[PDB]
């Protein structure tokens, strides 16, 4: 287990998301589905030049899995996945610039729903989640588990859990008052409204 401090800007963005009064919390789903779609595009683009990349899974899809018992919503995709380096770099200087621009825009009157336009849409997960876990598997590396309850730090460990071939899984440990995102009619309503034009199949699982 390795513990890391978030960069100053990201820690700042995260406490801003957790402490600002915002009712339109549903925007997290579109942001996560969007990131899933980008990873799926990346693996499909790599299979033109190298068809052997689809060996770890041929199917390109997105699964939405609510679990009322664990109070979790899981967003699984069979995209390109992330290596330990890709994972560390994505929480690094690449995000720093977008984070500062978005926080500057929020002062000027921009709302939290514009987060994706600055490439930091992942952090909207903290509008509904008290903890976020990210399990990822890339063809060129091992399976990794990333975790943060915010608080200025995150952990990275080699995942000992069930293998997933290739892709990324985002597990949102929902706040007690956010269990509406476990409901079928509510997830359907959000996906139909915010992510109706995704070039990949999205399956909402039942309980
Ligand atoms: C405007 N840009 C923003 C970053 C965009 C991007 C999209 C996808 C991925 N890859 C390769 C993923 O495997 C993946 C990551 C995901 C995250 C972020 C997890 C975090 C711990 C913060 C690194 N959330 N949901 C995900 C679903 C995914 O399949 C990396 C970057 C690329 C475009």
């Amino acid at each position: 287990v390795e513990t890391f401090a978030f960069q100053a800007e990201i820690a700042q963005l995260m406490s801003l998301i957790i402490n600002t009064f915002y009712s339109n919390k549903e925007i997290f789903l579109r942001e996560l589905i969007s990131n899933s779609s980008d990873a799926l595009d990346k693996i499909r683009y790599e299979s033109l030049t190298d068809p052997s990349k689809l060996d770890s899974g041929k199917e390109l899809h997105i699964n939405l899995i609510p679990n009322k018992q664990d109070r979790t919503l899981t967003i699984v995709d069979t995209g390109i996945g992330m290596t330990k380096a890709d994972l560390i770099n994505n929480l690094g200087t690449i995000a720093k610039s977008g984070t500062k621009a978005f926080m500057e825009a929020l002062q000027a009157g921009a709302d939290i729903s514009m987060i994706g336009q600055f490439g930091v849409g992942f952090y909207s997960a903290y509008l509904v989640a008290e903890k976020v876990t990210v399990i990822t598997k890339h063809n060129d590396d091992e399976q990794y588990a990333w975790e943060s309850s915010a608080g200025g730090s995150f952990t990275v460990r080699t995942d000992t859990g069930e293998p997933m071939g290739r892709g990324t899984k985002v597990i949102l440990h929902l706040k007690e008052d956010q269990t509406e995102y476990l409901e079928e009619r509510r997830i359907k309503e959000i996906v139909k409204k915010h992510s109706q034009f995704i070039g990949y199949p999205i399956t909402l699982f039942v309980e």
